[PDB]
Order: C-alpha cells, then structure tokens, then sequence
C-alpha cells in the first residue's frame, strides 16, 4: 500500500517503530467524501504503553492517538474508517556537488513510515483520560524537560470533553529509508561526510551511518 | 473548509503559506484509496510554477509542479483528474509544560503545515517532463544545495527521462496551521520562543513565533 524501492527498505523492522517513537506527530490521512481530497489531520499517535517488552513490529499492535472531536475529520471517519498514518523523520536535499561525480541527478534523502489499518473511536472517558496521559508520559519523558502532569490531572479532565481519542489496529506498515543506498558506495560516503558538518543534515548521517 | 485552522492559528499573511511551500518541497501528496482502502501517499518534489514573475502572496489560483516514480502504483491510481491534497510541513517542536513555569498546563507540540486542494493533472509529453524535472533542479539547488551546475548532466536527465511522472496541480483551496503558542498569555509565548532560541533544533520555530504580530 506504500511504494519503497528496494534499496529504501528498513534493514530491521525495529527501524519502522524506532521512527514512529521518535516522531510522533503523524499525518493522519481518511478517503475525502463522494471523490473529494482526503482529509489530513496533524495528530500526537504513541505505541500501545501497556506493551511491556521490546516492540520490534508495528503490524499486529495497537497506536494510540487524539484530536479535536470539533475537527471535521472526527465526523468523517464515521465508525470503521480505513485509515493511513504517516510519521516522518530526518530528512535532507542532495546536491550532486557531494557526489563530486557527472553526470548526476539530485534528490531528496528522507524516512516515512505509513501504517495502515481501522481506526476506531474511544468514546470511554476513562480510556480517553488514558490516551492523554500515555501521550504525556511517552512525549515528555523523549522530547521535553521532566515535567510532572500529577498537578494538572483535574485541568486535564476539565478539557477531556473535547478530546477524540482513537485506537489504530496495524493491518500493513511501510517504511521508506530513502538513505542513497542506490548510489556506488564510495559516493555514500561522500555524501554522509557531506551531512555530518551540519546539525540539519546530522540525523540523516546517523542513519546513513547505520546501514549494514 | 477542507483542513480545520483554529483562528489563533492562521498565519498572519498569505505570504507565509507560500514561503513554507518554497521552504519544505518535499510535499505528502494524498488522494483517495480505491473501494474504502485508506488514502494512497506519496513524498513527491512539488515547487511554485517557475513562470510566475511579479511577488507570489497567494497559494489560491497558481500551478504547482511536480513529479513522481511511474512505477509506483499511486501514478496509475490518479488516473484523470484527481481531487488530491499535497501537505507541507514546516518547522515544529514539542512543547513541554516545563518551559511555561505555570500550572495547571498541557504539553503541545508547535507546528507548521500548509494543505493544498486541487485537481491534479498529469503531464504526458517528454518536453514538459525534462521541464518539470529542470525547473525543479533550479529551485532546489539555488535554495538548498551547494552550487551543483546541472549542465554537464542535461543530456543524463534526457538519458534517464521515462520513469518521470510529471503532474501539474491547480490550487482550488489552500489552508495553512501555524501553531505557534498564540492560545498562551504574551509572557509565556515570550518564554516559549526564548527556549526555542537556545538550540538549533527549535531555532526555526522560535523564528517563525518572532516575526507574529
Ligand atoms: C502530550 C502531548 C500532547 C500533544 C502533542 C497534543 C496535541 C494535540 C493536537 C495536535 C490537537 C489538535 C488535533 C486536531 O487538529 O484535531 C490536540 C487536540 C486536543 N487535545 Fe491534545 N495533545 C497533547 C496532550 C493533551 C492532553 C494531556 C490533554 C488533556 C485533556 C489534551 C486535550 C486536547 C483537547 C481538549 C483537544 C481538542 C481541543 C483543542 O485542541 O484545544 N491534549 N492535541
Ligand atoms: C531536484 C531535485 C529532485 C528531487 C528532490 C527529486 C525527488 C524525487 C522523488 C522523491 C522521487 C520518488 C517519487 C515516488 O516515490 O513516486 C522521484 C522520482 C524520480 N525522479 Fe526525481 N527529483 C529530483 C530531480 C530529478 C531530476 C533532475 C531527474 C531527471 C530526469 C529526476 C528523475 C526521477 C526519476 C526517473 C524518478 C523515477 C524513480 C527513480 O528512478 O528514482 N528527478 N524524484
Ligand atoms: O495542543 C493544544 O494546544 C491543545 C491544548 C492542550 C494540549 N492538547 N490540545
């Protein structure tokens, strides 16, 4: 259901869920009604936090995520809505000056994953207040500043009224890990050199760095 | 309208959905799955059509250009005229309540996308495929590459032509979130950029949020 050329598949499947953890403001994307545009919502998705163990695979597990029951796309997923969620991490133009090769073609370095499945909605305010706070706790403990949610939990269920939580069943997950695996290798070295001087290109190196 | 905008949200001008088009090419295009399959999606090289002169302030009523792999089942799928969506996303960053120094609060996360609504139509001649794919290099290299002269390769492109799926999307809607802290009171908006300012990672952010009103 995604495209990836072969030299662009993860080297491990762990590759696929490591990026989800990492980057969790997913593109959730549902069929436009009567062959509108799809809907796309920019939603905070987490791996199921009652999975104790290392979760290796998304296909077969449950995300977890949120957004605004007012958003419109709320209603249009209707109640069994075959959805795609796209999460993105590093990314990077390559200019063939790196390359130090001719003739040559630019392109675009970067990481996705979409995952694929039925999206059901929690309408449960325990399950809902859950959602959030997993949210909280997954988010603040990998991107913030050790902030204490336990002071703001009669706030949060003050607001919990507007909050569509949801559960996404994985049926199919891609990853594309376009790192310049179709280039010669003396040539990927020239560009990982290339992105390792740089802070916005030094999460791509990492990766490229990472490849068997 | 086609993508939710809360009001504090909307980006000050036009201009700013343009300029994160022209900052962040490397669009999400998104049209329908076929009987209830979920959206097909592509990142997919999508610029401002090169032959606009005069200042581009609106996304509404301009072409873009773009290509993808032909052999990528998403070309066949788009058959004719195709209501597609092609998402751009800007600078973002997590906010944690942490930097706020207020209670009670919640965490967000600050983000920048642009949403682009229209009828996408392919591109079949050879001529305007080596143009889509030449005026691309010119936009990106100048923007973001490191002085690659595309001379020496002209004819390579043309060598390497077929696989090429050129399209040209028509922009019906456009529609752009620029979170941004504006729901917070001005001194905690103050704190929030000032902690976007202290790493590299952030810096983008905190300059969007330094150039609102
Ligand atoms: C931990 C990090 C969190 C992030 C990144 C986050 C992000 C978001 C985003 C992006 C939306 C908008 C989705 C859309 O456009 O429909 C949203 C909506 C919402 N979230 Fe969260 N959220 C988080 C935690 C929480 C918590 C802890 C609560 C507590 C109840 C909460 C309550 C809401 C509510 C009420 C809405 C809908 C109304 C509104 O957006 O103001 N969120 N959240
Ligand atoms: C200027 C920057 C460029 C970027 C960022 C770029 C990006 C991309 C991307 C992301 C794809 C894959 C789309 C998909 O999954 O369907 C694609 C495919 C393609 N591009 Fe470009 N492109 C660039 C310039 C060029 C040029 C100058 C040529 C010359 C003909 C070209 C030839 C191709 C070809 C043949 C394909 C088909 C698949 C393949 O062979 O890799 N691109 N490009
Ligand atoms: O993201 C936001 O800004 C709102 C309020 C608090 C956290 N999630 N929804």
């Amino acid at each position: 259901a995604m495209f990836v050329p072969g030299p662009y598949h993860a080297p491990e499947d762990r590759w696929l869920v490591d990026l989800v953890r990492g980057h969790p403001l997913a593109q959730l994307a549902s069929n436009g009604a009567g062959g509108a545009a799809p809907h796309i919502t920019h939603v905070p998705i987490i791996v199921d936090p009652e999975l104790d163990g290392p979760v290796d695979r998304l296909v077969g597990i449950t995300l977890w995520g949120h957004m605004n029951r007012a958003n419109p796309h709320w209603a249009a997923l209707g109640g069994a809505a075959n959805v795609v969620a796209t999460f993105a991490g590093p990314n990077a133009y390559v200019s063939p000056a790196v390359y130090r090769t001719a003739p040559a073609a630019p392109t675009w370095n970067f990481t996705s994953v979409q995952v694929r499945g039925e999206l059901r909605k929690v309408e449960s305010a325990d399950d809902t207040l859950a959602t959030v706070r997993a949210t909280v706790a997954a988010l603040e403990s990998r991107f913030g500043a050790g902030w204490d949610m336990t002071g703001s939990l009669d706030y949060f269920r003050r607001i919990l009224p507007g909050v569509g939580a949801f559960r996404l069943r994985v049926a199919e997950a891609d990853g594309m890990f376009k790192l310049s695996q179709e280039q010669q290798p003396a040539i990927r070295r020239r560009v990982r050199h290339s992105f390792g001087g740089a802070e916005a290109t030094r999460a791509v190196a990492g990766l490229m760095d990472r490849l068997p």
